[PDB]
């Protein structure tokens, strides 16, 4: 099977999980603070904290904005499921807003509509723009509308370590980046996340947050247990100086797509992606012509040895972020790419040879 | 350094951890899906779903449950701050109740008092006893006291897998048992922990909000966390777990030698015993120093000659955390006695009788200066 994601971490992470387990510390240690070290060092950001995953990074963003009850954040339409519930988790409603059909992220204009239009009756707090599949398009446009409009920005960048957009590092435009380490994520730690910021009050208070209030120790505040092990610490920071090389490569297996994808989007059987600079190409997402049944795609893709699959959620299809707003406006960007998405496979353990063998197996069951 | 735990991970299940790194599922899989089967045969329920950490565990037990603002939860005044975090994180209110001098858990005369007593204005919902350091004592009552007033009961059994009351698992009598799986705790995964129940219905909801709300294509039925725990991670718990009965066996062996040697520092009341009744599955042996000795500086002794020892747990009502009137209304001198006088001392499975032995002449050398 040509799988979406096969992450392999280097046997030398290995053998110092295998330390680590049979007579060193388990709970974060020094491979976890060495590896926030080195994440705020990638980024060029003040400050980093590993966690659980990355949804308890987007827990912790708002936990430390003071974002609860009575308050709203937007979200883009076409998002994994657990931005929107993040949000609603911590009793803040989720205000959708539409994605571009190029770039697949929250559509800015359509984001400047929502924010002009908003009277209530909750307070809106932030946006939580997605760099989804690794996409870093509009980056420098969301935090421009946040600050125009005295907004937190938490980027949800679970699947976008190591993109930038003109210079500026995903994650590092605002108040918060999120990070995700799960293994479909590129960078893997089996689970694990990471939130960054700039500002050391923000880290201060995530720092409290993850570890039930600690700061002899002290108890600060109530908190949560997010704590990432020594040894998930151990094997992230043993992938992220490859992390560079591992992007470059994805890069060059999407511009082959592209190139072999070309005859079937002249006759309008599909879209591409649009591998901007910057984009660490998490995944690759096409967009089927709605003629085609796309679970039987995927299925017959799976008998060719070809795993396939929709790239993301449409929240408002979902029935679970029930604001007004949600109801009153319409999705169709979110609602296409939720329909029609179809992810093939990109990752670094991929060669040139492997893509046209997708390819070729794509086409065949599109002609059919 | 005598520590107070050092957790061996057999060599096998590292051989597993390398296997499934290099080759294997690296997110919830097989290992998990075993893990839970084996976890709920151990314990006798229906029902286990391995999480993130103990914490985790207390979190969807509580959002399962609906419990969240304007309701309260009853929490042991003498506890890891974690029992009454939680419950306020979900936007409920902690109401402390003390605990009993002999076995450190929740004093069910209290208890009842508290739970008589009150009128609100938040809706009494549960109450989230503490096995604490593996005590069973009084299971059996917290249960029979939640039925008696309509209460869920959610175990805190984060230091107590294994133990066990009048043939009640604890973990097991009630709504929901929760598990912690930390280094110090006897079975670890590094980080981990677990939700069991009898309740069908609960465990589905559970299984929802530990992933996003995913029910298997995949459907999306409510809002939900990431609370799931790594393949690796299972696959060192059930390793761990067919070894925990003689881990406790033999952490039993060593709290009957501190009984014996410990006797002269009771006998002349320089100390108090912890007591390690039948079921007790002895995740820490903390004894209580009388009030002439400055904790602080005994530890640091200790430390000086070779020998880990630390508090037991922490006093709610001590933190300025919870603030609910009732907290405000109530002395804990139980919990206070116990937070600024007990003494955990080293005991674990890979200690014998001889490093008791250290351990003892350690303290009788420090109190005795
Ligand atoms: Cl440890
Ligand atoms: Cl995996």
């Amino acid at each position: 099977m040509i799988k979406l994601s096969q992450p392999q971490i280097p046997e030398f992470a290995i053998e110092k999980v295998a330390d680590i387990l049979r007579g060193g510390q388990l709970v974060h240690g020094d491979e976890c603070n060495l590896f926030e070290q080195e994440l705020a060092e990638y980024l060029g950001v003040k400050h980093a904290l590993v966690v659980s995953n990355g949804t308890a990074a987007l827990h912790l963003a708002l936990l430390a904005l003071n974002i609860g009850p009575g308050d709203a954040v937007i979200v883009p339409d076409f998002t994994f499921t657990a931005t929107a519930n993040i949000v609603e988790m911590v009793g803040a409603k989720a205000i959708i807003v539409d994605v571009d059909k190029t770039s697949y992220n929250l559509d800015p204009q359509k984001l400047q509509a929502c924010i002009n239009e908003w009277q209530g009756p909750e307070t809106l707090k932030a946006i939580m723009p997605v760099l989804e599949f690794g996409n870093p398009t509009h980056l420098n446009a969301y935090r421009d509308i946040a600050k125009q409009h005295g907004l937190f920005m938490i980027e949800d960048a679970a699947c976008a370590l190591g993109a930038s957009e003109q210079g500026t590092m995903v994650g590092t435009a605002a108040e918060f980046g999120c990070f995700s380490f799960h293994p479909r994520k590129t960078l893997t730690t089996g689970e694990g996340g990471a939130v960054v910021t700039n500002d050391t009050e923000l880290y201060n208070k995530v720092a409290l947050l993850r570890s039930h209030g600690m700061q002899g120790v002290v108890f600060k505040c109530v908190g949560l247990n997010y704590r990432l092990t020594n040894f998930q610490g151990a094997i992230g920071r043993a992938i992220l100086p490859e992390l560079n090389q591992w992007i470059a490569k994805r890069r060059e297996l999407a511009n082959q797509y592209r190139e072999l994808l070309a005859p079937l989007v002249e006759v309008g059987k599909l879209t591409l992606p649009s591998i901007v600079e910057g984009h660490s190409v998490q995944t690759y997402m096409t967009v089927l012509a709605d003629n085609f049944e796309r679970s039987d795609v995927i299925e017959a893709l799976r008998s060719k040895q070809v795993e396939s699959n929709l790239g993301a959620q449409s929240m408002s299809s979902l029935g679970l972020f029930n604001h007004k707003y949600n109801t009153e406006q319409q999705y169709p960007e979110g609602t296409r790419l939720y329909t029609h998405g179809l992810a093939l496979p990109l990752h670094e353990g991929m060669n040139a040879e492997d893509v046209a063998t997708v390819v070729s197996a794509l086409t065949e069951v599109l002609e059919h």
